[PDB]
């Protein structure tokens, strides 16, 4: 037995390091994509994260720590969710790690989540951060509008 399925994504878009780097450690942009979900942040490596939101009727708070925290190259977060309601298993939550690099026509941006219980959950969780890379692209990708 060992390590089970791994989720990877990965699409090219064109924009500044900057602002897709900003985008991805901002609890006010993150907070447009959110209906008002309140976000708090230090933006540095071992600060912890608490995201506060209601679910049916009941007030959950998520909570974890940046991993590691490197300007603009690599940034590497763990993440728990209690609405998992599952037994003392820390072993029951994976590690999400973002690999962003500034290319001569663009920027490459890639996504990994573990932990997958089986190939039905990996595709979800890969369907699931398309969804987000697809939202995150309509967004940025929006200014062609203007």
């Amino acid at each position: 037995m060992e390590i089970k399925l791994i989720a990877q994504v990965k699409t090219v878009i064109n924009a500044p390091i900057e602002k897709v780097w900003e985008a991805l450690v901002n609890p006010e942009i993150i907070k447009e994509y959110m209906f008002g979900t309140t976000v708090v942040s230090d933006w540095k490596e071992g600060s912890q994260i608490v995201w506060k939101g209601e679910w049916k009727g009941k007030a959950y708070e998520d909570k974890g720590t940046i991993l590691q925290f490197n300007e603009r190259s690599i940034l590497q977060y763990s993440h728990f969710s209690p609405l998992t309601g599952k037994p003392d298993l820390p072993e029951n939550y994976h590690v999400v790690t973002i690999t962003l690099t500034a290319l001569k026509k663009g920027v490459e941006v890639e996504l990994t989540q573990d932990n997958n219980e089986t190939e039905k959950e990996q595709k979800h969780s890969e369907d699931n951060w398309n969804t987000m890379l697809e939202g995150l692209k309509k967004f940025l990708e929006n200014k062609v509008s203007a």
